[PDB]
């Protein structure tokens, strides 16, 4: 059975982007990536064709992760495809159950990365206004709480 997760933001080029690098890595690495179908997708149209904010790559670059994506929007089609859909703020998660609830089948379930850290820091903060530290922030937030997914699903 092959499982699938989803990792989302509002543009789809800092946050989701280093989550699903972080998560492909683990998964990767654990000699399953062959079991997981793995994306990410923003809530909005702002970014649509746009590679990873250079800030978050050069973050994945310092940690040796690759991180190779061409930001796109969901669609009604990841509701029903994706096993999970992984969001990083309440706006997100807002936005999720809005686009939810207009679609027939939903096999996703919407939530919080967060609700995965060990630490209990619901919310992945948006770097975007930030500096490097704060994308390091977010990196260490996603290997907590990929880390913590992976073991075990709500």
């Amino acid at each position: 059975a092959t499982k699938s997760v989803l990792f989302v933001c509002l543009g789809n080029i800092c946050r989701s982007p280093i989550a699903e690098a972080v998560f492909r890595k683990l998964v990767t690495d654990q000699n399953i990536s062959e079991n997981w179908r793995v994306d990410s997708a923003a809530t909005s149209g702002y970014e649509i064709g746009n590679p990873p904010d250079y800030r978050g790559q050069s973050c994945m670059k310092r940690h040796g992760i690759p991180m190779s994506h061409v930001a796109r929007q969901i669609t009604k089609e990841d509701f029903a495809t994706f096993d999970y859909i992984l969001c990083m703020d309440e706006s997100n998660l807002r936005d999720l159950n809005r686009k939810s609830n207009q679609v027939k089948t939903c096999k996703a379930k919407i939530e919080l990365l967060g609700s995965y850290d060990p630490q209990k820091q619901l919310i992945i903060e948006d770097p975007y206004y930030g500096n490097d530290s704060d994308f390091e922030t977010v990196y260490q937030q996603c290997v907590r709480c990929c880390r913590a997914f992976l073991e075990k699903a709500h």
